[PDB]
């Protein structure tokens, strides 16, 4: 094994920093990416204790389709990552960098990515210390005939310069299951059993209207769970509104594929959050978003998604490192064996942990993600493990697993009911992980959680989570129901009807809305309640350490009721938010 070029694990997590190239400037002589970052000054802007957690990950986009356009490009961009100084202290401090080098099947007619030769890629390893990984993205669509053939390469040539190789795909069309040799196709299957410690694997929810959401984070975990993955993630995209046919928050109607500019802007900010906490809470570490102009922002600044969401949630992944493996192994007590794709799809955890078929949330965290391998693979590497000789590995097939009820059946049988009310809520440790899970509906939901005697009742609006720590002298709450008002964007429509025959925003348009109405003089949601009871307390509590989204939140109001030990906290507020609450138990 040669010395990898950076760690990728719980207490080393990874948030790739995309950057797309600009083709149509590019043409005009101008190296430059769609949303007016610049790599030197994107990079100056991340926060210095995100910085060695964060990679800038250069994506061709619409690079002319011929040879020599994407490695022109690219090489211009690595020799400004490698010769970066930093102004603070006038050292060189190469910029870390992943190259996107495979989208799309490579199909010449699709992407500039299809001319990077694998003898070119090994190249700028070579030339480039600070080049730590190269990214294959969004293939499902079109499975090109031999992609298995070049992941396999792509696989080899990071491992041998210590870099990583990292695909991020959904499991439409069965692919994670054909990536892995289902049809014959077994090359990369080969390069997994010499070369996995250098393979990072993620979902990627973009196709959201086939509802692969469920299995294909299913296989993401069981296949870092048996070593056929080093590490796992997810890249959680806003596009997904434009795919599942919604347009104003709550409105009734569907106006299909029909207003892509505007829909992918329209995603409450906070249920990025929601859908990340899926990755964190299974062992995953590695995060990834589009549409970057909303999710990261524009012209070297942080949109608000970015600053009050996502930086804010990766920070805490920072702070407290994701469940180890063997943590994860220790708590698994099924993993399925076998095809999601002949088995419904999505479909086979509905009502089981998913509240419909097409969503990116779960509606409980009773089994939290069980995790799986396809058929093709053995469970070999998992049995070897000292952590796994208490899990129940399963056949897809088997009788268990045949229906819904089935399924609840079996799995109710092996993980208690830990929490009351419907609503979502993991718990870790001494922490209850608690969100709405509904998508796109204006419905209220409640839980009872429990730190052991100590009873927490919740109440949430949508797009609302919440983590509640026990701590020594009380409780440590986070919460983020950030969801600024999207309204405007579908001004001029009463109905779907007339939404779907809006004017195009189009790509540029919605580039300059983010500047206009998002960067600045934003639209702010309004401030929503969100109601905390606890149980058998002492006294009245008292509140420290009270910081959040600036001119977001109300003073949060403790109702203490002596005779029957509890207090009702309320809190009106629309943005993330941070206190402790000091008591003793009753
Ligand atoms: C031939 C064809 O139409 N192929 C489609 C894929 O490109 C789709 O992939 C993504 O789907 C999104 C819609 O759900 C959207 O089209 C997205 O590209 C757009 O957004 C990105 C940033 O998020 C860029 O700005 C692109 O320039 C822009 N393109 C357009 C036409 O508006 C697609 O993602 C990009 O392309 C894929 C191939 C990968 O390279 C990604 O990394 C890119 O971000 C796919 C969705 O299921 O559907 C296909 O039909």
């Amino acid at each position: 094994e040669v010395d990898k070029r950076r760690e990728i694990n719980n207490e080393h997590p990874l948030l790739m920093m995309p950057l797309y190239a600009n083709g149509e400037e590019f043409n005009q002589g101008k190296y430059t990416f769609w949303g007016g970052d610049t790599l030197t000054g994107k990079w100056e802007n991340i926060p210095d204790d995100l910085k060695p957690y964060t990679v800038i990950q250069l994506h061709p986009d619409d690079l002319p389709k011929r040879d020599g356009a994407a490695r022109d490009f690219y090489e211009h961009m690595l020799e400004e990552a490698a010769k970066y100084v930093n102004p603070k202290t006038g050292k060189n401090e190469p910029i870390p960098v992943i190259l996107t080098v495979y989208t799309a099947g490579n199909m010449p007619y699709y992407t500039s990515a299809h001319w990077l030769s694998t003898s070119w890629i090994d190249k700028m390893y070579q030339k480039y210390p600070n080049l730590h990984g190269i990214f294959s993205t969004a293939s499902y669509w079109i499975w090109a005939n031999d992609i298995e053939n070049k992941a396999a390469d792509y696989l080899k040539v990071s491992a041998k310069n210590g870099g990583y190789f990292i695909w991020a795909e959904q499991n439409s069309g069965s692919a994670i299951e054909k990536a892995f040799g289902k049809n014959g196709k077994i090359a990369f299957q080969k390069s997994v059993d010499k070369y996995w410690k250098n393979l990072i694997f993620m979902f990627k929810n973009t196709p959201a209207a086939e509802g692969n959401d469920s299995t294909t984070e299913s296989y993401m975990k069981g296949l870092w769970l048996s070593n056929h993955t080093y590490q796992w993630g997810g890249l959680m995209d806003t596009w997904k509104w434009y795919e599942t046919g919604k347009w104003k928050l709550f409105a009734s109607g569907n106006i299909g594929k029909s207003q892509g500019d505007r829909q992918w802007l329209t995603e409450p900010e906070s249920m990025l959050g929601e859908e990340a906490l899926g990755v964190y809470l299974n062992g995953g570490v590695v995060y990834n978003f589009e549409h970057p102009a909303y999710t990261y922002g524009v012209n070297n600044k942080e949109s608000l998604l970015f600053s009050e969401v996502i930086k804010e949630f990766f920070r805490y992944v920072i702070a407290h490192p994701a469940p180890s493996k063997e943590k994860v192994l220790e708590d698994t007590k099924v993993f399925i064996h076998g095809d999601y794709s002949n088995k419904g799809n999505g479909k086979f955890f509905v009502n089981v942990n998913t509240d419909r078929e097409q969503t990116p949330l779960y509606m409980t965290g009773r089994y939290n993600v069980i995790p799986a391998i396809p058929g093709v693979l053995k469970t070999d590497k998992l049995k070897e493990s000292v952590s796994s000789s208490r899990i129940q590995i399963k056949e897809i097939t088997s009788p268990e697993f045949s229906s819904t009820q089935a399924r609840k059946e079996y799995l109710n049988k092996l993980y208690p009911m830990n929490y009351e009310g419907d609503i979502f809520a993991q718990k870790l440790d001494n922490r209850w992980f608690v969100y709405n899970y509904k998508v796109n509906e204006n419905v209220k939901q409640t839980g009872k959680l429990k730190f052991n005697s100590l009873e927490m009742n919740v109440e949430f609006e949508p797009h609302t989570y919440g983590i509640f720590e026990r701590i020594s002298n009380g409780l440590k709450v986070n919460l983020n129901n950030f969801r600024t008002n999207k309204d405007s964007l579908w001004s001029n429509a009463q109905d779907a009807n007339q939404a779907k025959k809006l004017p195009q925003l189009t790509k540029k348009g919605a580039i300059k809305w983010i500047e206009e109405h998002y960067i600045k003089d934003t639209q702010f949601g309004e401030k929503r309640v969100t109601k905390i009871v606890l149980r058998g307390i002492d006294k009245l509590p008292t509140i420290h350490s009270l910081s959040g989204t600036n001119n977001s939140y109300d003073q949060p109001s403790l109702n203490f009721d002596q005779k029957n030990h509890m207090v009702t906290i309320t809190i009106n507020s629309n943005g993330n938010l941070e206190f402790e609450l000091h008591f003793l138990e009753h």
